[PDB]
Parts: C-alpha cells; sequence; structure tokens
DNA sequence: GACCACGGCGCC
DNA sequence: TGGCGCCGTGGTC
C-alpha cells in the first residue's frame, strides 16, 4: 500500500494494537488506517483517535470501548469478524478468520488496517446472495456491537468492602471444613487436588468409585459422584461443603474486588460477540454471566452487585424462553396452546418432581425443574433421569414418553432438523443463523449422538439468542433517551441501571420492548424487577 | 511468568 | 441434555 500521512479520509478501515486483550485496561500502542490503496500510520495513537468518525475493521468494538473509556464517542462500524462469524460460528478469532479469508493477523497496526480492508471486501463478497445472513448483519450483529461497546465501557458498581469482609468470614469456615476432612482422612493432603482426593476416597478409605473422568479415565470425584456417597461416609458431606465455599471464594469473592477500574470505580466485563457456536454472547475478563445465585452464599455474592447512588437496577428475564421458541419452530398445536393459556411447564414439572401443589413450588424447586425439562428435551437418557430424580427406570421412561406424546410435532421437528443437518451439513435458527455440525454422520454412536444433540439444540438456543440480541438493539436507543444504562446481559436476562425517578418508567418500557421485539406463534412474557442490588432486583 | 490440558463447577 | 469461562492442579516451557 502507498504510505500517506495521518489522518485518513472518512470510512477508512482501522488497525490497532493493544498492550493487553481487555480494551478497558489496554494501552493503545499503535493506530492506523487503510483506504483507496493508501495506508495511514498515526504518529501518536491517542491523539489520532479523535480524527476517526467510526471504528471500522477487525475487532471494531474493542477500539470503540477504549475510545469511550477516553471520553470519545467513537461507534464501531463494519467488522469482518462479524461477517465471518455469520458464515460460520467456528470463525471466532482474528487469526483464524484472516488465514481463512485472505491474510495474516500480525502485530502491526498498519498491516491490521490493510488486513481489515481486504477481509471485508472478500467476506462481503461471500455474503452476496445470502440475504438472511445479510439481514442478521445489518439488523442484529453490526448495531449490537455498538450497544455492547457502551455496556463494556459503562461497567457495574460492586460493593468491594462487603466482599473483602465476606472473604475473611468464608476463610474461617473453609478452615473448619478442611480440618475435619484431614481428620477423617487420618492425614492432611492437598484438598484442592482431585488426584490426591481420589486416592484418599477410593484407595485409602473404603468408598467405591461410581464413575470415570471423560478424558483421562480416572475415578471421578465430581459432585454427582459425591452426592450418591453422602450417606456412605461423613467426609463426603464436608468435601462437598468445602468445594462450594472454595469455588465461590476463589472465583468470585477474592478476585472481583481487585478488578475495579481506577477511573470509573466500576467493574468492567467483556461481551464477546463471536465466541459461541449457537449465536449466544459470552462474557469474560471477568465472566459476569456466571455470578452465583443458587446457594445462600452465592446469593450474598450476587447482592454485592449494586446500583450507583441515586440509581436503581432493573432486571428483566424472559419466561421459559426456549420452550416458547420450541413451540414456534415445531409449530406444535398443543405446546402453542399451553402458552396461549398462560401455563408454566417449569412449575408443573416441579410439582410433579417433589409431589407438591403448585403453590408449594419455590424458586429453588423451579430451578431443579429446568434441568429436567431442558435435559429431557435435549436428549437426556432415561437412565440419567432415573438417577437425577432417584426414581425407578420405568417411571423415568414414563416421563420421557409422556413428554413427547403431548407434543407430537416436537419429535417430528427434531427429526426434520437432523436430516436437513446431515444433508446440508448445517442447521439454522429462525432467522437463518447457521451452525455446521459435520459429526452427524459419524461412525461411533456416542460421537454421532452427541453431535445430534448439539445439532437440534442450536436452532432453539440460537433463536432465543437472536431474539435477545434484537431486543437489545431496539432497547438501547430508548434507554439513552431516558438517561438509563444497559449494564449486563445473561443470555435471556438484561440488567439495566436507571435514575430512581425514571426507574419505574424504564422497567415498563424495557418489558414492552422485549415482549414485542419479534412476535412468535406464542406470546413472549418478561418478568421485571427493580432494586438496589442484582438479587433484590429479581425478588 | 507463560501456555496447555484437565477435572470440576459457576451461570443461562 | 445443550451453551459458555475460570478456578487450581499438574506438567511443561
Ligand atoms: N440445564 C440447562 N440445560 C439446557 N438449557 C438450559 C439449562 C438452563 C438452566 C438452568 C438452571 C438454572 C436456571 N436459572 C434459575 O433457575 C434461576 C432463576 C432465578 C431468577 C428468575 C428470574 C425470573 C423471576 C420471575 O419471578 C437454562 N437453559 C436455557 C433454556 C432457557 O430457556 C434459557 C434461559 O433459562 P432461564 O431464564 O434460567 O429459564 P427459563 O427462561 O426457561 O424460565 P424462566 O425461569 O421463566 O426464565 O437457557
Ligand atoms: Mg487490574
Ligand atoms: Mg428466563
Ligand atoms: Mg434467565
Ligand atoms: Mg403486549
Ligand atoms: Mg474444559
Amino acid at each position: 500500500l502507498e504510505e500517506a500521512p495521518w489522518p485518513p479520509p472518512e470510512g477508512a478501515f482501522v488497525g490497532f494494537v493493544l498492550s493487553r486483550k481487555e480494551p478497558m485496561w489496554a494501552d493503545l500502542l499503535a493506530l492506523a488506517a487503510a483506504r483507496g490503496g493508501r495506508v495511514h500510520r498515526a504518529p501518536e495513537p491517542y491523539k489520532a483517535l479523535r480524527d476517526l468518525k467510526e471504528a471500522r475493521g477487525l475487532l471494531a468494538k474493542d477500539l470503540s470501548v477504549l475510545a469511550l473509556r477516553e471520553g470519545l464517542g467513537l461507534p464501531p462500524g463494519d467488522d469482518p469478524m462479524l461477517l465471518a462469524y455469520l458464515l460460520d460460528p467456528s470463525n471466532t478469532t482474528p487469526e483464524g478468520v484472516a488465514r481463512r479469508y485472505g491474510g495474516e493477523w500480525t502485530e502491526e497496526a498498519g498491516e491490521r488496517a490493510a488486513l481489515s480492508e481486504r477481509l471485508f471486501a472478500n467476506l462481503w463478497g461471500r455474503l452476496e446472495g445470502e440475504e438472511r445472513l445479510l439481514w442478521l448483519y445489518r439488523e442484529v450483529e453490526r448495531p449490537l456491537s455498538a450497544v455492547l461497546a457502551h455496556m463494556e465501557a459503562t461497567g457495574v458498581r460492586l460493593d468491594v468492602a462487603y466482599l473483602r469482609a465476606l472473604s475473611l468470614e468464608v476463610a474461617e469456615e473453609i478452615a473448619r471444613l478442611e480440618a475435619e476432612v484431614f481428620r477423617l482422612a487420618g492425614h492432611p493432603f492437598n484438598l484442592n487436588s482431585r488426584d490426591q482426593l481420589e486416592r484418599v476416597l477410593f484407595d485409602e478409605l473404603g468408598l467405591p468409585a461410581i464413575g470415570k473422568t471423560e478424558k483421562t479415565g480416572k475415578r471421578s470425584t465430581s459432585a454427582a459422584v459425591l452426592e450418591a456417597l453422602r450417606e456412605a461416609h461423613p467426609i463426603v458431606e464436608k468435601i462437598l461443603q468445602y468445594r462450594e465455599l472454595t469455588k465461590l471464594k476463589s472465583t468470585y469473592i477474592d478476585p472481583l474486588p481487585d478488578l475495579i477500574h481506577p477511573r470509573t470505580g466500576r467493574l468492567h466485563t467483556r461481551f464477546n460477540q463471536t465466541a459461541t457456536a449457537t449465536g449466544r454472547l459470552s462474557s469474560s475478563d471477568p465472566n459476569l454471566q456466571n455470578i452465583p445465585v443458587r446457594t445462600p452464599l452465592g446469593q450474598r455474592i450476587r447482592r454485592a452487585f449494586i446500583a450507583e447512588e441515586g440509581w436503581l437496577l432493573v432486571a428483566l428475564d424472559y419466561s421459559q424462553i426456549e420452550l416458547r421458541v420450541l413451540a414456534h419452530l415445531s409449530g406444535d398445536e398443543n405446546l402453542i396452546r399451553v402458552f396461549q393459556e398462560g401455563r408454566d411447564i417449569h412449575t408443573e414439572t416441579a410439582s410433579w418432581m417433589f409431589g407438591v401443589p403448585r403453590e408449594a413450588v419455590d424458586p429453588l424447586m423451579r430451578r431443579a425443574a429446568k434441568t429436567i425439562n431442558f435435559g429431557v428435551l435435549y436428549g437426556m437418557s432415561a437412565h440419567r433421569l432415573s438417577q437425577e430424580l432417584a426414581i425407578p427406570y420405568e417411571e423415568a421412561q414414563a416421563f420421557i414418553e409422556r413428554y413427547f406424546q403431548s407434543f407430537p410435532k416436537v419429535r417430528a421437528w427434531i427429526e426434520k432438523t437432523l436430516e436437513e443437518g446431515r444433508r446440508r451439513g448445517y442447521v439454522e435458527t429462525l432467522f437463518g443463523r447457521r451452525r455446521y455440525v459435520p459429526d452427524l454422520e459419524a461412525r461411533v454412536k456416542s460421537v454421532r449422538e452427541a453431535a445430534e444433540r448439539m445439532a437440534f439444540n442450536m436452532p432453539v438456543q440460537g433463536t432465543a439468542a437472536d431474539l435477545m440480541k434484537l431486543a437489545m438493539v431496539k432497547l438501547f436507543p430508548r434507554l439513552e433517551e431516558m438517561g438509563a444504562r444497559m449494564l449486563l446481559q445473561v443470555h435471556d436476562e438484561l440488567v439495566l441501571e436507571a435514575p430512581k425517578e425514571r426507574a419505574e418508567a424504564v422497567a415498563r418500557l424495557a418489558k414492552e420492548v422485549m415482549e414485542g421485539v419479534y412476535p412468535l406463534a406464542v406470546p413472549l412474557e418478561v418478568e421485571v424487577g427493580i432494586g438496589e442490588d442484582w438479587l433484590s432486583a429479581k425478588e
């Protein structure tokens, strides 16, 4: 390319180098742009950032996040990563995408800008004729990148002192559990090592090994294994209690307070737009899509996520989203009627499991019912179902045959999806987002059947993801008009932050937007809550 | 310090 | 059952 002085003309493709992967923590080492056979290298990256009208190119969102961090309203535009990801969700990295579509992902800004230009040209050519994928790009992925950029740059408030105090409390309880475990074992060892624990439980002690690890074929010390050994030895209960506490402390309680940004005073995650095979987003550095909520201690951690002073959090969650999506995709008359009548499968399944009335079903019980409903739907064996519910094989078998007898179009839709997946080499969501599943015709039954479960799950999980993405795109400008913020997304959940005076209005509006984003054969219902913290904003 | 693989497990 | 990312361990570089 012909070397030309900064700045570049409008609509140029940008290239940039960061000191680290996280845009909120990165130092902009270099900045460059490419257009019309020319390449423009910035003398000073930060200053040159102001000359750009938009971030157009590879990893456009990340540069936009860094710009927002610096108080610059620099929206992300075209990004070859998004084009490639729509063609094939296995296109997750700039290294892979570059190699596959015409170039190399180097560590020089000028070359990255030149790469972005060429990749866009080729990938745009690949999307020609693909109207449905083009629609997803223009209407979903590209505008969503802007929304995500704001979310990442905004961050969430965290009660640091609360967590640091909690750490000291948990540490003492952990000490009590490990002391008991070492006594029961008759000797101390590394309780954090599953290899050492395996020897203690199965060799040294008398406990029998139930299962094996997937990859190394060693005797498993997993939860499911320990759950069945709870009455065989008192050490098992202690190990399980130790597991939970150390898990939460090492993953959440301890590292999270150390990640508060010195300028924003808030916690900043990354929403990865090209990281899953189904079309879902992912969250990392840190992951804020797996903050605990099940156990009492997990709930205490959840409460540490709070609203800014003078603000309130608004939490919105789609009701039974993937079941409703299933009703639309399969076109099952009965399943459609279930939601038209306003029934709840999760509640009904829970009442059956625990043998209680519908009014007796609590959130924890309803949570367990989700494992059953989605598990059975996505091909859980009758053997495991019997084990999960501690029931005979016939009863578990009776539940699955009953599960599909009510909705005949479901099994039919699954089989249709599978055949089409084998023939075309891919399956697709309602909007046409595709996933290539080549192991549908594998020799090995375990490999082939696993691929099948991946295959017919994607149109359901992916469509729900498409719906949520579309809702976020529509909702965001409405929130900016009201002075509200979009903070987090948890697959079918949205967490907003609104000024107290407008909190109620924002909640109503956001509920309406999500419910009416893209109507199906069944209505979409959204549960909404408001509160000072994430947990309270749900209850 | 870094990467990887692995078991394990947090959430949807 | 599916979809993720992060923990410590173990091994390595
Ligand atoms: N085990 C699985 N296997 C396969 N797929 C799974 C799952 C799975 C799960 C799980 C266990 C934990 C789920 N979450 C809870 O039970 C805690 C929810 C508390 C907050 C409730 C918010 C609404 C409040 C209403 O008052 C979710 N999914 C998929 C399928 C779901 O449709 C989608 C979103 O899950 P959720 O929102 O948790 O459950 P649903 O939306 O189906 O029901 P909802 O509870 O009415 O929202 O994610
Ligand atoms: Mg830091
Ligand atoms: Mg939901
Ligand atoms: Mg949810
Ligand atoms: Mg309505
Ligand atoms: Mg793994």
